């Protein structure tokens, strides 16, 4: 009895400046998350560019599980 | 008997100047955000893309991603 | 009988002048940020991708990953 | 029975004039950031890549990975 | 009954003018962060690549990686 | 008494299947002609210019330029 | 008493299959004919001036290129 | 009494399957084709320039340059 | 009195399967042509300035390139 | 009497499978043609520069180039 499964328990968070970015291009080419012709979890940032900027980002309570077959 | 299941269980938040600037001056920009050509794909916190990506202050609290597969 | 699971337990957090400048210029760029071509692919942390990548206090608390295999 | 499977358990954390600059110029650049070409790929930490990569007090706190294999 | 497992028990952390300035200036750059072509790969520390990198500060506090073999 | 003359003195000719083929192909050129100032120009032959020039047969007999400046 | 004077005498001419083939692709091509300033010029013969420039039996007979200046 | 003359005095001629393939393929070119100046210039032969400059069978007869400066 | 003049006199010519190929591939070239200045100059045979250049079977009689400077 | 000239008398001709094949691949390549000045220049023959020069059966009989100069 085939069963391509995944068994997941995942959370829990129990509480009780200046940015300048300056950017000129020309003939630009982006490809952010590709998949081309097989899971792809994302539990944070992923920043793609030509000007990448990332700041006080992946704070707290973060869970990925992933399965299998 | 096949049974291509997944046994998912996520979420639990039980909780009790400034300035951003961007200049930006392109020209002839070709951009793919998420692609998929001829397979799941979960998220769960920020996905930025450009030719100019800023992120700040973004994934703050119970982020929960299960997956299974087919 | 095949079952190719993950068990997973994953996570907990219980609590109780800066200046960024950043500044380019560019002629021709070709970015490709998460390519897969013809396999898992978990993040957890920051994936930052460009000609010009800037990460400031970006992974501070509670990651977990859990991954399997077929 | 053959079962590939991944036992995991994984986190916790229970807790009680700075500059930076950047300046770049270029010209015909081309970046892959995480590639694959034709096999699991965990991230717990940062990933940074570009032709200028500045990561500045990035991992701190409470990061765990598991992997398994097939 | 081949079971190709990884057995993870895996974190903890109970808690209780800096200037950074980078310049550069390229032509004709070929950038490869992490590649993969035709095998797990753990992150748990920072990883940077570029042409000018610069990490600092980057990896203080309870990291935990663990991985199976295949 | 000043006389900045020219004498020009030209004239006479008392006279008693081939293929061509051009194929061009350009994107985003410049072309900038013949002159500019911020000062005479005899031609009595061809001055061809481009991102293509041919002249197949051009002068033939009694070409006869002439000048004179003060 | 100046007199900046130029005198010409010059013309006469008492006179009593073929494949050429030209293929051409640029991109992003610039080109400047025959002069800039910011000053006489006698052109008798073929100026040709390009990217891809061919000239072919171009001046025959009675070429009387004649200048004269102050 | 200045006088900066010049007598020019130049022509006469009393005359009683060729393949040509070319081929270019360029990328990113500037071509300057005679002059830049911040100056007499006679010509009664090709002056050829290019990128890929081909001068066939070109100054036959008569040809006849006379030039006088002051 | 200053007579900076030219006597120039140059004249006369009295007459009673080829296969050629050039291909050429350039990427990123810059050519300048005769001059550049910030001063006479006579042509009578064939000038050819190129990143491929080939001049066949250019000056045949009664080529006379006459200059006289002060 | 300052004169400071120049003489000229000069020219005649009273007359009464050949394959050639160029190939040329370059990046990045540079030519000035002749001259770059910051001065009399006569010419009289094919002045072949550049990367791949050729020059065929070029000066044939009465080519009688003269100066007197200053």
């Amino acid at each position: 009895s085939k069963a391509k499964e995944g068994v997941v328990a995942a959370a829990e968070k129990t509480k009780q400046g200046v940015l300048y970015v300056g950017s000129k291009t020309k003939e630009g080419v982006v490809h952010g998350v590709a998949t081309v012709a097989q899971v792809t979890n994302v539990g944070g940032a992923v920043v793609t560019g030509v000007t990448a900027v990332a700041q006080k980002t992946v704070e707290g309570a973060g869970s990925i599980a992933a399965a299998t077959g």
